[PDB]
């Protein structure tokens, strides 16, 4: 029963690829840039756990 649910979904997905190639509109531009912003946001957490390792949490709120 699962074998004919899938083949219409394979055809519809494959028709979505060619329609996007015609439009010059790529599907995963957000998913490609989100992983380029989970790296810039991981070099800020690497730096913030340095300041929080040298100075504790009581120093961290006292300098506000």
């Amino acid at each position: 029963f699962e074998e004919l649910t899938k083949d219409n979904r394979v055809l519809a997905r494959q028709q979505l690829e060619v329609l996007a190639r015609y439009l010059k509109y790529d599907l995963t531009k957000g998913e490609k840039s989100l992983v380029k912003e989970k790296e810039a946001s991981s070099l800020l957490q690497q730096e913030l756990d340095l300041w929080a390792e040298e100075h504790g949490e009581i120093y961290a709120q006292g300098i506000k």
